[PDB]
């Protein structure tokens, strides 16, 4: 055969890495988004616009949700991340993968549809190969 040896963990160490960096861009942006959103609620607060106040605010709550799913997402990733570094530690003294209920529910939840989370279904697939779910 000629397989990856099991180093594939550091390749899917290196995608779920890279994901975090799309990740931690898309609160960023948000974020940014949020900082302007602000300045608007304020000047048409000032202007006695009640309506527009009232509908950048539901702006506002759901710019705020879009980074808590998103820092979730972000808490999934690292769980798939250590389970990883736990990986090479079960490989560091036996020298072969292992199921892992953690890395399923992580990778189970993480595999939503909002971003090229398409990805995310076939690392899910490559590790059910190598023998983690």
């Amino acid at each position: 055969q000629e397989k990856p040896p099991k180093e594939l963990v550091n390749e899917w160490s290196l995608k779920i890495r890279k994901e975090m960096r799309v990740v931690d861009r898309q609160i960023r942006d948000i974020q940014r988004e949020e900082e302007k959103v602000k300045r608007s609620v304020k000047d048409a607060a000032k202007k006695g616009q009640k309506d527009v106040c009232i509908v950048l605010a539901k702006e506002m709550i759901r710019s705020r949700k879009a980074v808590s799913k998103l820092y979730a997402s972000k808490a999934h990733m690292n769980s798939v991340l250590m389970g990883m570094k736990n990986q090479l530690a079960v490989l560091r003294v036996a020298g072969s993968l292992q199921k892992s209920t953690e890395v399923m529910k992580a990778m189970q939840s993480l595999v939503k549809i909002p971003e090229i989370q398409a990805t995310m279904r076939e690392l899910s697939k490559e590790m059910m190969k190598a023998g983690i779910i």
